[PDB]
């Protein structure tokens, strides 16, 4: 299990662009891609897990524990106290998978403390745990994945609604940026300011396995059926073949069975 590192607290467009490559071709399956797009690897590929230590500002750092198959967050750790590893479980993470974040994240079994996450890792969970009626109410950016770094890393207690944003953030700026090219350059955009996802940030992160999908089962570069999905704008854009939304894709979701590589 590899550790990608990313400095929150001073960076440019380019270190953070640099960031998103290595954790994509650290991901990916070596061999796995579908109309040149690369594709994540089965869940029987070794290692299954990839680590993102985020370090903020204030010596305050946290680390994220990614599982490669579709790039979740599994959950995070922080230092605690003295020399202590405090991790953090989602809800939702079960069965082997639980001991698997902790001994990955706090692989010293003699100085490890856990805080669990009491919630899962869907959006709608995380937004009634903000307080919001939608993530796009929550604004992203450095500067506020910095400032969240701080108030949870070595702190010891704080609100669901406090972790919630950190979470709502931080996998946005991680995960679903390493997945779509778009959101990505969304992030450089607006990277000295705080920005609000437009509906189609949104509706990219909520489509992705099925577009995903539809890209490995397209032949000749069209699409099975029409896919129905949301421009910037808020408007219905109807996408028919693969040139049209492959701009926007980093990252497949895994889709077992053969595709057209290029
Ligand atoms: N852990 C996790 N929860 C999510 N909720 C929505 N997208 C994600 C994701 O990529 N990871």
């Amino acid at each position: 299990v590899n550790t990608i590192i990313y400095n929150v607290g001073s960076t440019t467009i380019s270190k953070y662009a640099t960031f998103l490559n290595d954790l994509r071709n650290e991901a990916k399956d070596p061999s796995l891609k579908c109309y040149g797009i690369p594709m994540l690897p089965n869940t029987n590929t070794n290692p299954k897990y990839v680590l993102v230590e985020l370090q903020g500002s204030n010596k305050k750092t946290i680390t994220l524990m990614l599982r490669r198959n579709n790039l979740y967050v599994m959950g995070y750790s922080d230092p605690f106290e003295t020399n202590k590893c405090r991790y953090h479980i989602f809800n939702d993470i079960s069965g082997t998978e639980r001991q698997d974040v902790e001994t990955t994240l706090c692989p010293n079994a003699n100085s490890r403390v856990s805080k669990n996450i009491n919630f899962d890792s869907r959006y709608p969970t995380l937004e009634s745990k903000a307080g919001v009626k939608s993530r796009s109410q929550v604004q992203l950016g450095i500067q506020i994945l910095d400032s969240n770094i701080g108030k949870i890393s070595g702190v010891m207690s704080f609100t669901e609604k406090t972790e919630a944003e950190f979470l709502l953030v931080a996998i946005q700026m991680v995960s679903e940026a390493a997945r779509f090219k778009y959101i990505e350059n969304q992030v450089k955009t607006n990277f000295n300011r705080a920005f609000n996802p437009n509906p189609k940030v949104l509706n990219l992160q909520e489509t992705w396995g099925k577009i995903s999908t539809a890209i490995h089962d397209a032949k000749n570069g069209v699409l099975p059926k029409p896919l129905e999905l949301v421009d910037a704008s808020g408007a219905k854009w109807i996408v028919l073949r693969v040139d049209e939304i492959k701009p926007d894709v980093a990252l497949l979701n895994y889709v077992g069975g053969s595709c057209q590589t290029t």
